[PDB]
Formats: structure tokens, C-alpha cells, sequence
């Protein structure tokens, strides 16, 4: 009988131009691509990892930014109703990130409740469940933009930052899925121009290595990259909806064999990833823009 399967895009860094046509040749492609994965292959839902809207994110929730770079971008038909789960990014915080989350009333398939929040999916005829925890990554370790570095040094108010961190430690220990999937727009683990964050380094990661987490997916870097630790915890980086970014500056400063694959070539039109979930295992899938299959990877049910 058919194997019972939970699939998703996972797509970052898509948000387009805040000048006219208020998309990129790389958007598009992507657009493009996405619908083809999901018309051929499937898909229950789209995630997005972050800078929605660049530069600036949107204004307020009638933005029409909205519709020229979200909503009338992905619009061919196979995927109308395909819903959409939503974090912010860097840039998305430079703007009206309260916006976004109202959006949510507004467009069906967008859904953005809160910065972070908790989703949770049983996978259809199967006793496996799949939990998904939404990081905002901006307010818990601060604005990248916020810096000339560009490295988030400190969150703009301690309170937040502190709530949100106490809030991963609880849900995560008491986190019985079968697959547990962590996302937030900063890379934990990047070898491209951002690098790893300090800050998720230093407060995130031991939650997910002590709670066995499957994996963590991100944007932020404007490239594809799988990573992988000692314990086997995945580092899904998909960044590549808008910008494609070849830097390697923060090689070195991954730890030695953690880096699986990369793809950032500044001729490429970008990609995404394509996450499959059975009772199995869960594959994840590197699809370049221009349709084609980069690298396959797997990670074993939790517990
Ligand atoms: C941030 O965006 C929110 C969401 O739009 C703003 O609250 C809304 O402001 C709009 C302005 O276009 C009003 O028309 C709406 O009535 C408000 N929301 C609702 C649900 O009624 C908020 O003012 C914005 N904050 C800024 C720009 O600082
Ligand atoms: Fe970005
Ligand atoms: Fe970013
Ligand atoms: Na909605």
C-alpha cells in the first residue's frame, strides 16, 4: 500500500525588490521551480526561512508589497492553495514584522501567528508525527542589519530574547514527535559570507543536540548547503530564493567535516529544498532553479 509521506519546500531568502517589477530574474526561476516540484512531486505545505521582503520588509499589512512580490510571483495555479508557514528574517525586522503576522488574517495560504510558535502534522495514515518550531531568530539574538559587522552582536531587548530562548528549552524538552525539525532564518553552521551565528552557537545548539533534535533549517547565507555534526543533527540551509552568493569566507570556521554540500554558484539562478517524511526516515532533496537535482540526503526517525 502507498507509503505514507509528509512533503514540504523549504525556501528562503525570496523576498524581492523594493523597486519595480519588485521581483528578480531569481525569484521567478524559483517561483517556477516550486511549482513544477509540487505539480510533479507534491506538497502539503511551503516554508519559508526568512527575508520575506527585501530591503526593508512591508510598512503595515495592506503593503502592497504583498502582492507584488508574494502573492502575484507564486501564482501559477498548481499552487493556489498551497499553505505557507512563515518566519521572519534580518530584513523583514528592518520593516513592520507585526504586519506579516496580520497578513495572516488576510491571504488564506499565509500563515505567520506569532514570531515563533509551534506546528505540529501527523502524517497521514501513520501513527508518525512531525513537530516543527518556528525561531525568530532576530529578536532572539538581534538584527544582523542592526551592525556594521553584520553579525548579530546582541538582541535589542533582553526580555524578548530571554522568553523566546526559554520558550525553544521547554517545547524541545517536552517534544515527544517522531521528527522534531528546528527553523529560524540565521545559520547555526554556515561556511558561506554570514558564517555561523554566535549567538545560535552558544544558546541554541546545545538545546538541539540535548533533545535530539533531526534538524535545523535556515536561510540567511544566499546559497544551498547540507551540514552534518558528530551526533548525526542535520543543518539544512536554504537560502537561494532571490540571491545566489558563492563566498566561502567562513569555511574554516565550520568545524573540520561538517560540511556535506554546497552549491553557490553566481551564475546559477538559485533553489531550494524539498523535504520528504515517512515513517522510513526523512530525505531532504537540493533543487537548483533550473529544475535540477543537486544532492539527496537522509536523517533517521527520532526516540
Ligand atoms: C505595523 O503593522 C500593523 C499591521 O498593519 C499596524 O497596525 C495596523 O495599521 C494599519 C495601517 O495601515 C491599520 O489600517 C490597521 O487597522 C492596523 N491593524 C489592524 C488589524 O487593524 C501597525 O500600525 C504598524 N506599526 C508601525 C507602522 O509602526
Ligand atoms: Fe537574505
Ligand atoms: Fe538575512
Ligand atoms: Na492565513
Amino acid at each position: 500500500t502507498p507509503t505514507p509521506i509528509l512533503r514540504f519546500v523549504a525556501v528562503g531568502d525570496w523576498g524581492g525588490v523594493p523597486n519595480a517589477p519588485f521581483h528578480t530574474a531569481r525569484e521567478m526561476a524559483n517561483a517556477k521551480a516550486i511549482a513544477t516540484t509540487v505539480k510533479t512531486l507534491g506538497a502539503d505545505f511551503i516554508l519559508s526561512l526568512g527575508d520575506n521582503f527585501y530591503f526593508t520588509g512591508v510598512h503595515d499589512a495592506k503593503d502592497k508589497r504583498f502582492q507584488e512580490t508574494f502573492e502575484d510571483v507564486f501564482s501559477d495555479p498548481s499552487l493556489r492553495n498551497v499553505p505557507w508557514h512563515v518566519l521572519a528574517g534580518n530584513h523583514d525586522h528592518l520593516g513592520n514584522v507585526s504586519a506579516q503576522i496580520a497578513y495572516s488574517k488576510i491571504s488564506k495560504r499565509w500563515n505567520f501567528p506569532s514570531p515563533y510558535y509551534r506546528l505540529r502534522f501527523k502524517i497521514p495514515r501513520s501513527n508518525v508525527s512531525v513537530a516543527i518550531f518556528m525561531l525568530d531568530t532576530v529578536t532572539l539574538c538581534g538584527n544582523s542589519d542592526d551592525f556594521v559587522s553584520q553579525q548579530p552582536e546582541r538582541p535589542r531587548n533582553l526580555a524578548l530574547a530571554r522568553t523566546q530562548l526559554a520558550w525553544i528549552k521547554k517545547q524541545l524538552a517536552a517534544a515527544k514527535e517522531d521528527y522534531v525539525l528546528v527553523a529560524g532564518h540565521y545559520p547555526v553552521w554556515s561556511i558561506a559570507e554570514h558564517g555561523p551565528t554566535h549567538c545560535l552557537v552558544k544558546q541554541l545548539l546545545p538545546l538541539l543536540t540535548t533533545h535530539k533534535v533531526t534538524a535545523y533549517l535556515c536561510g540567511h547565507d544566499h546559497n544551498l548547503q547540507y551540514l552534518q555534526d558528530e551526533n548525526g543533527l542535520g543543518f539544512v540551509l536554504s537560502g537561494a530564493g532571490n540571491f545566489m552568493d558563492p563566498s566561502k569566507k567562513h569555511l574554516r570556521k565550520v568545524p573540520n567535516g561538517y560540511l556535506r554540500f554546497h552549491f553557490g554558484a553566481e551564475n546559477s539562478l538559485g533553489g531550494f529544498a524539498y523535504v520528504e517524511i515517512t515513517p522510513k526516515e526523512m530525505s531532504v532533496t537540493y533543487i537548483e532553479a533550473s529544475g535540477k537535482s543537486l544532492f539527496k540526503t537522509k536523517l533517521p526517525r527520532r526516540a
